[PDB]
């Protein structure tokens, strides 16, 4: 796919980082060539009608660099974006939610009015490694009474086994690395 | 300007957070209303290519919350979108900026090949406080030199001075509170 391939080639990765042996996925170049971008968020949306036609209420888009791609998904949809926040940025009563960071733990949190229980929502991020930040987000998700009708991502590091951990919420990725 | 008005009609005010006294202005309900975030971003490239024509080269995105308008921006500009971000999040060589964030002291970091010399760059945020963030910012792009032909932002508090302290860089904003 041609299309797919405008944003495979502008994934830059680093080895080393942050650590030695890990290689980063960088989607800045996503970002700063405008036509990879659109290939990127086209192709998610395309997938999500595809597999979900009208079901979608919302897109939740989880911080920080989901937030990259959350509300132009959304905005291809026809969609509202909902913000999946770490904790502490958020005002107003909120569910927070913990889960394991690289050596230690993190939370993720959300409004509680960002959803009304029946609502269906997709939550997209830039990458899936361990999956413990989508996990997270499914949580607070669940615990607002939403459906979580899949999580996705531009990245997914299929030898930490996130798409795993996820099931049995629907997962999918433009681009996949061991 | 009733394009405005669906701006301004989704911004939550929540008094004493995170501290009291303060106002916290949310714009989570600009996202969660597509109409309301298409306005926005509709309104902000208007005034972009009213006073800058084809000029810009990049919009810039900072860390966390303006990199939910930055790509969007960017895209209704035909523009990509660079990343500026809290220190320690980004790989490769980078320059990074301290300024003042609540009692303490915070960095921003860009890669140092981000920009090229002479290009010239918007850069957007959800909101203008005190200026330091956006100030941080500008201090990086100017140290990669790159022109910031003007800075933006959804809400500007006023009586906080930001724009003064980023001048000459001409600011604008959607909504201003005191
Ligand atoms: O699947 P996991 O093992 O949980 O890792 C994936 C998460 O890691 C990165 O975020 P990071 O926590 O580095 O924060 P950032 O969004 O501030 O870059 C990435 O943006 C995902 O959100
Ligand atoms: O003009 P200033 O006084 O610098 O304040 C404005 C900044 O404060 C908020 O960011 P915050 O640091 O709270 O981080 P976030 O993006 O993670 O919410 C806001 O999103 C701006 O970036
Ligand atoms: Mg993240
Ligand atoms: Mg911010």
């Amino acid at each position: 796919d041609s299309e797919l391939q405008l944003v495979e080639q502008r994934i830059r990765s680093f080895p080393d980082f942050p650590t030695p042996g890990v290689v980063f996925r960088d989607i800045s170049p996503v970002l700063k060539d405008p036509a990879s971008f659109r290939a990127a968020i086209g192709l998610l949306a395309r997938h999500l009608k595809a597999t979900h036609g009208g079901r979608i209420d919302y897109i939740a888009g989880l911080d920080s660099r989901g937030f990259l791609f959350g509300p132009s998904l959304a905005q291809e949809l026809g969609l509202g974006c909902v913000l999946i926040r770490k904790r502490g940025k958020l005002p107003g009563p909120t569910l927070w939610a913990s889960y394991s960071l690289e050596y230690g733990k993190a939370e993720l949190e959300i409004q509680k009015d960002a959803l009304e229980p029946g609502q269906r929502v997709v939550v997209v991020d830039d990458l899936l490694a361990t999956g413990g930040t989508m996990n997270a987000a499914c949580e607070l998700l669940g615990r607002l009474q939403a459906e979580v009708l899949e999580c996705v991502s531009l990245v997914e590091l299929t030898s930490l086994k996130g798409r795993e951990k996820l099931a049995p919420v629907p997962f999918f990725s433009l681009l996949q690395y061991e």
